[PDB]
DNA sequence: ATCCAGTCTCC
DNA sequence: GGAGACATGGA
C-alpha cells in the first residue's frame, strides 16, 4: 500500500504520489522505522513532511535546498534551518542572518530562528535528505531520500512560472542538472555551516533571487522577519 | 581549553 | 568513497 503523509497540500499529494507507491520509498521508510527503534532521529516523525504543508507547490516561488536537518536536540522541525520559539539560534542560521545583514539594505537579525513567515510567502525550506540520526550530520544519506528530493525539485521545475532554487552545499548542488525550465534560476554555492561558510558568505543568494522573482513579474520574498514571534 | 558547528585535493 | 587538510567562534 502506499504510505502517504497525512494533512499535505493536494497539489502535493498529486504530484508526489508515484513516491509515496513507489519501492525505493517502501525500502527508505522501513529503513527509518528502525533507525527510529534504534536511534534518536531528527526531526520527529510529524515534523518531517512540514515544509510540503506550509507551502503548496502552487505557492512555490523560491526553493532553498540544503543538506540535512540539524542534528542535535530540539532544532530541526521540517523547515529546513529554522528552529521554533525559544531555540538558540543555530550557527547556520547565524551565517544566513550575517548575510542578510550584508546583502539586503535593511534587514535586521531577530533573536529567534523561526522561519515560518518565510514559507508563507513561497519559499520552500527544504533538505536534500530529511532526516539524521543525532549528532551525526549525513548519516541518512544514501538510503533513499535523494529519489524523493528529487521528484520534488521536478514537480517544482516543471512549473511554468519563475521559480529561484537556492542550492546550498555539494550534496543538494547534485539537483542542478534537474533543473532544466526555461524561466527559472539556479543560484549555487557551499554550505552556511561555520565549516562551510568560505564558500557561502559573499554570494549574495537573496538579492540576486529578488532581482530574478522582479524580472519576471513575481514579487520579492520580504527577507526581514518578525522582531518577536 | 575542549568541543563542536562542510568541501577540497588525489587515488 | 576514503583519508586527511583545513574548516570556527562560541557555550
Ligand atoms: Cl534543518
Amino acid at each position: 500500500r502506499p504510505i502517504i503523509p497525512a494533512n499535505l497540500p493536494e497539489d502535493w499529494q498529486e504530484a508526489l504520489l508515484p513516491e509515496f507507491s513507489a519501492p525505493y520509498f517502501h525500502e527508505l521508510t522501513d529503513f527509518l522505522r528502525q533507525e527510529r527503534k534504534e536511534y534518536t532521529i531528527y526531526p520527529p516523525a510529524p515534523d518531517v513532511f512540514n515544509a510540503l504543508r506550509y507551502t503548496p507547490l502552487g505557492e512555490v516561488k523560491v526553493l532553498i535546498l540544503g543538506q540535512d536537518p540539524y542534528h542535535g536536540p530540539n532544532q530541526a522541525h521540517g523547515l529546513s534551518f529554522s528552529v521554533r520559539p525559544g531555540v538558540r539560534v543555530p550557527p547556520s542560521l547565524r551565517n544566513i542572518y550575517k548575510e542578510l545583514t550584508e546583502d539586503i539594505p535593511g534587514f535586521v537579525a531577530p533573536k529567534h530562528g523561526y522561519l515560518r513567515s518565510w514559507a508563507e510567502q513561497g519559499v520552500l525550506l527544504l533538505n536534500a535528505v530529511l532526516t539524521v540520526r543525532a549528532a551525526q550530520a549525513n548519516s541518512h544519506q544514501g538510503k533513499g531520500w535523494e529519489h524523493f528530493t528529487d521528484a520534488v525539485i521536478k514537480a517544482v521545475n516543471a512549473k511554468e512560472e519563475r521559480v529561484v532554487f537556492i542550492l546550498w552545499g555539494s550534496y543538494a548542488r547534485k539537483k542542478k542538472k534537474l533543473i532544466t525550465g526555461k524561466n527559472h534560476v539556479v543560484i549555487e554555492s557551499g554550505h552556511p555551516s561555520p565549516l562551510s561558510e568560505q564558500y557561502f558568505f559573499g554570494t549574495r543568494p537573496f538579492s540576486k533571487t529578488n532581482e530574478a522573482l522582479e524580472k519576471a513579474g513575481r514579487g520579492p520574498v520580504e527577507w526581514q522577519l518578525p522582531a518577536t514571534v
